């Protein structure tokens, strides 16, 4: 009846923390609550587990209004029967989640960008920002942001 999601990236530390926040943060804006059960981010590594998130990807967020608590969790074979959508950031995620996935797992695994439109609004892919600066957390941002809102509006 409601549904739950996960976001994924490689260290749960860039760029998954800031799609949870800012779906969380769209859902509240649009009174959608209710139509969710589980709202979560994890890594496909297990290096920054039970670390906060990139200072810049606070700050970013922070600078946005968009709240933000997160630790680095990893994750797991269970997760697959747990969420309905487990969403990754780029290609090599989503390669790395189908190896792990059980075969007959509730989970569909996709790239946010599936719900990118053909556009050029934005660039599909989201890239990991971790050696670049915070003009490109800030390109994340707006990135997430318009899929969250495309997913809304499609999958509701």
């Amino acid at each position: 009846p409601k549904i739950s999601v996960a976001f994924i990236c490689l260290g749960n530390f860039c760029r998954s923390p800031m799609a949870e926040a800012i779906f969380k943060h769209e859902v509240e804006k649009a009174n959608l609550e209710n139509r969710f059960n589980k709202i979560d981010s994890f890594g496909t590594s297990n290096y920054h587990v039970g670390e906060s998130p990139d200072h810049r990807t606070v700050s970013i967020c922070k600078q946005h209004g968009v709240k933000i608590n997160h630790k680095g969790k990893q994750i797991k074979t269970k997760h697959f029967d747990e969420y309905d959508y487990i969403i990754g950031m780029d290609e090599s995620n989503i390669n790395n989640l189908k190896k792990i996935q059980p075969e007959g797992s509730k989970a569909k695994v996709c790239l946010f960008g599936d719900w990118n439109t053909n556009d050029g609004t934005v660039q599909t892919i989201i890239e990991d920002p971790w050696y670049g600066d915070i003009q490109d957390f800030e390109y994340n941002f707006k990135q997430i942001t318009y899929f969250s809102k495309q997913f809304l509006k499609k999958e509701l």
